[PDB]
């Protein structure tokens, strides 16, 4: 799961948000390096540090910034697209007047666009620290964000809802960038006398793990089984007066291809597939299929890259939602099991896929993923993908030609980077990511204006591999 096949739903609304999809253009405007420096100097958030940002950067490294800058998208599953254009149609029917009237317009693009674009410049930690985009800093009240409720300065046309950033979770980010330092946890942005030690670029890739910090909302909905969520009041486990929330509950379980979700005392007894913790109940085949979503935009983005690079991708891929968000002990099994079944499941797709290099990781083998492996890829140039299970710096040397792909742990509701906005430059991966690279700009919708945005979308398709969003609907 996903299978390789996708159905095209038939109504009229989704027909359109598809035609209007097969619309739009790649964007193509020459890059200016001293107008981006200049867009840069005016971002509405500062900078702790200038030594992973373009102005830092020597000038005979001009001609290949000014590529990366322009290879720079958002990225959504194919899958995650119809989940979108369903949310929409969602919310059109059963939202809040607030809601209604803010969605009531707005194109795939545009949620997209306004994914990237009013979500916050950071927001981090189980009580939801946050700063807007209008500079307002505080904790918590987004449970109320899109509501009649709502208050400043946390209203939806300034903020996105938990129900927009559960969307947004399953956004990523991705360009090719300078490497500053080798991009350990602690570089803080450290600048090197070489870079004899390291790859002097790469692709970058912002990731989203799974988030359980905080309850009833997120990733906690589809997969977190507890007392006081999972009841038939809240939509649960569907000669019923359809609601808002079971509405909601029919289209994640809908992009999930579950046939049920569960009220808490209607759990099976059963141990393969269910965990207790601390919550209640952890549904780890649900959390194999949300992984799988990530993996595969992982996965056929970088075939994409490499294959444009034109040698074999290098994946540093890390435990996105196993750090500060882990939250059940066998999570780790089910992420190596997930990746392994994509891997597989991609099959001769990944013909340019050379190393996947899991890096910080306790569990040393699961299933086949182990240290030295290969697993064997029909008429792959080299055989076989070789699997890697060790800790490595992202941006170290490779001994082989190949191109890094570095992952990174993001979140759904803050700027690559996310605590690095607040000046702690040292704290996970992300602030580690902004600090090594030049993400804080490439990847940056308020600095990147014209290749970070909803019009340059790219989608990652089974059948189709990786194409923007306009070469994608015109297929279907
Ligand atoms: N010193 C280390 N060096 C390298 N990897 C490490 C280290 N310590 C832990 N890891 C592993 O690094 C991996 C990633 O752990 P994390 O960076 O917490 O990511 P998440 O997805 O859980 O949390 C994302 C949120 O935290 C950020 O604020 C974001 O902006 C979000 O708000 C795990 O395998 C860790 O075991
Ligand atoms: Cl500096
Ligand atoms: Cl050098
Ligand atoms: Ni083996």
């Amino acid at each position: 799961w996903p299978g390789k096949r996708t159905n095209l739903p038939e109504n009229a609304f989704t027909q359109r948000m598809l035609q209007e999809c097969g619309q739009m253009a790649k964007p193509d405007a020459s890059v200016d390096l001293d107008n981006f420096k200049a867009i840069s100097e005016q971002s509405p958030a500062e900078f702790g540090i200038d030594s992973c940002r373009v102005k830092a950067q020597p000038e005979d490294r001009s001609d290949r910034i000014r590529e990366q800058i322009a290879s720079a998208y958002p990225v959504i599953h194919e899958r995650t697209l119809l989940l979108f254009i369903s949310f929409l149609e969602h919310k059109l029917t059963f939202g809040s007047e607030q809601e209604k009237a803010i969605y009531k317009d707005m194109t795939v693009v545009d949620l997209v666009q306004r994914l990237l674009a009013k979500r916050c410049v950071w927001f981090f930690g189980a009580n939801d620290y946050y700063r807007t985009m209008q500079g307002n800093i505080g904790n918590e009240g987004f449970e109320a964000v899109g509501t009649p409720a709502e208050k400043e300065p946390l209203t939806l046309t300034s903020v996105l809802s938990y129900d927009e950033i559960k969307l947004s979770a399953l956004l990523y980010v991705s360009c090719h960038s300078e490497f500053i330092n080798n991009g350990s946890r602690v570089n803080g942005g450290e600048v090197l006398q070489n870079k004899d030690t390291i790859e002097r670029e790469g692709v970058v890739i912002g990731l989203i793990g799974a988030r359980f910090e905080r309850p009833d909302v997120m990733e906690y909905q589809d997969i977190m089984i507890t007392k006081t969520q999972n009841t038939e009041a809240n939509g649960y486990g569907f000669s019923e007066t359809v609601t808002p929330a079971s509405d909601l509950r029919r289209i994640w379980r809908e992009f999930y291809e579950e046939p049920r979700d569960f009220i808490y005392a209607d759990t099976p007894y059963d141990t393969t597939r269910f965990e207790e913790v601390s919550q209640g109940i952890f549904d780890h085949q649900v959390m194999r299929k949300r992984y799988a979503i990530s993996f595969d935009t992982l996965l056929l983005e970088a075939q994409d890259r490499a294959f444009k690079a034109g040698k074999p991708a290098y994946i540093h891929v890390v435990g996105i939602g196993l750090g500060v968000w882990k939250a059940a002990r066998q999570q780790e099994r089910t992420f190596l099991e997930s990746f392994e079944g994509r891997l597989r499941a991609l099959g001769e797709r990944l013909s340019h896929i050379g190393v996947v290099h899991f890096s910080w990781f306790h569990l040393a083998c699961v299933g086949s993923l182990h240290d030295g492996a290969i697993i064997p890829v029909d008429k792959h140039p080299q055989g076989g993908i070789r699997i890697r299970n060790s800790v490595r710096n992202p941006g170290d040397k490779l001994t082989e030609d190949m191109l890094p792909v570095v992952t990174y742990a993001w979140d759904g509701n803050a700027l690559p980077g996310n605590e690095f906005w607040a000046n702690m430059l040292i704290s996970t991966g992300d602030p580690a990511a902004a600090c090594s690279t030049l993400i804080s700009e490439l990847q940056n919708p308020h600095i990147n204006v014209h290749y970070m945005n909803g019009a340059n979308l790219h989608i990652a398709s089974v059948e189709h591999g990786l194409l923007h969003v306009g070469d994608y609907a015109r297929r279907l």
